[PDB]
């Protein structure tokens, strides 16, 4: 069975892997020597060398990440209905957004992240080849090969290097069944080429974050009170909590939600290009080989979020389309979304079957989930309080709606601070200085839970110095 | 009857006059020679002098409009409810409003209008005495004067002078019963100590005008679809429609509407001597005479429109609480007000007695309207469409709420345009050059009512040049 050859964790192997070892350490530091210690999260399991737990490598637990994308696809949704949603929300956008000018080389590179790595070939900081107006040395080349590819509408392999998230998760994925999230790491290349194609669009889209229902690029505190009363225009509300989102989605979805941008952007000829290279089947490099990943979302490029959230948008139509039976245009003079990647609250006029809804998204391969369980229809509510987008839940009272991060997350950013890689979670960064400048984002956060917790939570102390008790309240909900 | 002597218009007199003549002009000038020529409204009406129709002297016109200052005031809303409506208002800007620095005297100074007349005495456009940055001459003496009457707490008369507004209106205005409205004009001494009294809470007011009722200071069109978007939150809509707003309010009612204003003022103490100035019996220089004005709205001075506003939620919350019995602190957790002045949108979820909320309405001497006539219950509807706010009609599609200028006022602005006064309406500017600039306000607007009739008002036509068809309609809607 010649090129691609073997196999690993069920999928095709194209090549030798380049990828770095995955990493052994969290960026995560207590706060404090006093123990945790009841239920507390911790950083995610850092493999062989974590003292925490005795467990598998690393590698086995990446491996385990890959399953689902062996899993079969879920089916299409109707084709009548899927040109349908297309057609609308592609005439959705046509009317909204702004026609932007094409983007330069210039601006492409700089859009980029320079403190994450170039990924594929040379793995290294972005910021050790950016003179702070162009990549020079090995970036430099790799970067200027690619643009002249884009430039030439020509097609090159984007090679994506895997990695597994450095996060606070809940215990039982340390000290249980060990778990850490896949990420998907693109190439300069690829984010080169990415950008030139789609940063009109997605600029596009992100000036429109409060008028359309993809909400990349909101501010809690400053759009959330906007995009919040907007959903409450409606009587029902919902949030389909879905499992495994990009394992589960199908690139036939996926590249519809790319002709799409492809169409709405300013040099649509080459960004066909680009959209065919990003959607074709993926390399991933997981150390050591490149395997072929054919279904699922391949992320870690620039507009992934909104390539994603216009997929959501795609299939959630899709699904409210085949219960309601209701016109995909009618549907949204009925209903405000909001999607960000997976994330997701979709509120509605129309009277919707919860079980031939919940039914349509399993159809399609989906896995919504109650917010307890039994599968059981997904739940449909007459009230936007409790309901929860970006990590806040959404809180109304006399004043407007807002997004208010619950204590329990809240308390974890007390348990917590960023800093250098280490291998113990439990040292406390040592010269425990300030948590910046800013990061008095908790207290008013903490405020809005009222007065009694906000009081406990002040004891941000350190070490200067006070107060700023206590209509820090006024300033967080109205501000400037 | 030794001074106040004599009676004008129904009022005492205390004094000889000062104001100069009323204006024969108006600032309209017709766009085209050709004819209106059915039913179209013209500038109002311009004294003996106006070529258009022969009728009473602007004097006698004025008189008219001072009448229902005569009027016995309608009664004081129930003591409990009024105070309990008072505190929760005071108490929910307590809670909304950022404390201000206070106004130094350069500040209120910066402030004012310098386009606009000094008033009594000097009765000069207050650029005339201006360098930039201070007040000279006769101008610089009456402000430092009523300055330090302001810092030492000492008391001064205001004194208004009375004019009528130069607006287009219904040809019946001028052809049949001739009306025009009644202008306030302060003093120059007066508007300094306001503006120092009264600047920091106006400021703080209008940082606010979307979370709090109150809404000077808002865009339509930025702020308008997120105002709207809160009021369609709710079940409910109405707008009360009011006739003399103005010289039916109680100055009962304006001076508890002061005293929240004093009390959430960075000088209280100060600003309460400037208040007790404003409310107090009022000085109307008419011209021949200065009448006594006990009742109704003095008007004129920069905070205004802000105490207005102040006073009619104070009343509007009163009827409401009056008719449910529900506390006016759960009123507002369960509606959402919009005034401006006499302007409002009242939405609410509260099961509303149309009847009873109309009669206590009147009682306290306001005189509501319905869109046709027949007094008669004021109406309750089930939409936000269609009701009406700052001379706009509100309108929802699937994008959002908007604030509409209709199609009438648009054609009105076409056949209309200002300039310098003059004595004939029906002359046309002669160097009939640009409407700014700008002005392309209409066009998106004009926009907004489909491209048919966005079509025909392209005839923006001068004399360059295009076009700017007719995705102006996506530029007016969403913007930037
Ligand atoms: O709230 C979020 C934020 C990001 N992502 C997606 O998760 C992947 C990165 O972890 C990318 O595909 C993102 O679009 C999701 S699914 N939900
Ligand atoms: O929409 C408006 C705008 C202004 N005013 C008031 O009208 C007077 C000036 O004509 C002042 O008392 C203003 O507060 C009113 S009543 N409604
Ligand atoms: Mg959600
Ligand atoms: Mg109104």
């Amino acid at each position: 069975l010649p090129r691609p050859s073997g196999t690993y964790a069920g999928l095709p192997i194209a090549d030798y892997g380049d990828a770095p070892p995955l990493s052994t350490k969290t960026m995560f530091w207590r706060t404090s020597p006093e123990k945790l210690p009841p239920g507390a999260w911790e950083p995610a399991y850092l493999g062989s060398k974590d003292e925490r737990v005795d467990g598998p490598s690393l590698q086995q637990v990446m491996r385990d990440q890959l399953k689902p994308y062996s899993e079969p696809r879920g089916l299409l949704p109707p084709q009548e209905i899927l040109d349908a949603v297309c057609d609308a929300i592609e005439n959705r956008l046509e009317n909204t957004l702004e026609p932007q000018k094409p983007w330069t080389f210039k601006k492409a590179c700089e859009s980029l992240d320079k403190n994450t790595s170039s990924g594929y070939p040379y793995h290294k900081q972005k910021s050790k080849d950016w003179t702070g107006s162009a990549f020079i040395g090995d970036l430099g080349d790799q970067a200027t090969h690619a643009n002249n590819m884009y430039e030439m509408g020509k097609s090159m392999r984007p090679i994506y290097t895997a990695a597994l998230k450095d996060e606070l998760v809940k215990p039982d994925k340390i000290y249980g069944k060990i778990k850490k999230r896949l990420l998907w790491g693109s190439d300069l290349g690829t984010m080169i080429r990415a950008a030139r194609a789609f940063g009109p669009f997605c600029d596009a889209l992100k000036e429109t974050c409060i008028f359309n229902p993809i909400r990349v690029g909101m501010s809690m505190n400053e759009d959330g009170p906007f995009i919040f009363a907007r959903h409450a225009n409606f009587r029902y509300h919902m949030d389909a909590d879905y499992t495994r989102w990009d394992s589960t989605q199908q690139r036939a979805i996926l590249k519809r939600a790319g002709d799409i941008m492809v169409r709405l952007s300013p040099e649509p000829d080459l960004a066909r290009v680009v959209m065919d290279d990003l959607l074709a089947p993926s390399l991933l490099d997981v150390g050591d080989y490149k395997i072929v990943v054919e279904e699922g979302l391949p992320s870690g490029c620039p507009c992934t979020t909104q390539l994603n959230s216009l997929a959501h948008w795609i299939l959630t139509l899709c699904a409210m389309v085949e219960v309601t039976r209701v016109d995909p245009d009618i549907v949204m003079q009925e209903s405000e979304f909001s999607f960000y990647g997976d994330d997701e609250v979709v509120s509605t006029n129309l009277e919707l079957d919860m079980v031939k809804y919940t039914m349509a998204l399993r159809r399609y391969g989906l896995l919504p989930t109650r917010a307890d369980k039994e599968e059981g229809p997904l739940e449909r509510r007459q009230t936007l309080q409790g309901i929860s987008f970006l990590r806040r839940a959404i809180v109304g009272d006399q004043f407007g709606w807002y997004g208010r991060l619950d204590r329990a997350s809240i308390d974890r950013q007390l348990l917590w601070t960023k800093g250098p890689n280490h291998q113990n979670p439990f040292e406390t960064l040592p010269g425990h200085a300030q948590r910046p400048s800013q990061l008095m984002a908790l207290l008013g956060e903490a405020a809005m839970h009222g007065e009694k917790y906000y009081r406990t939570v002040a004891s941000r102390v350190s070490k200067m110095v006070v107060p700023r008790h206590r209509s820090v309240l006024r300033w967080v909900r109205f501000g400037t």
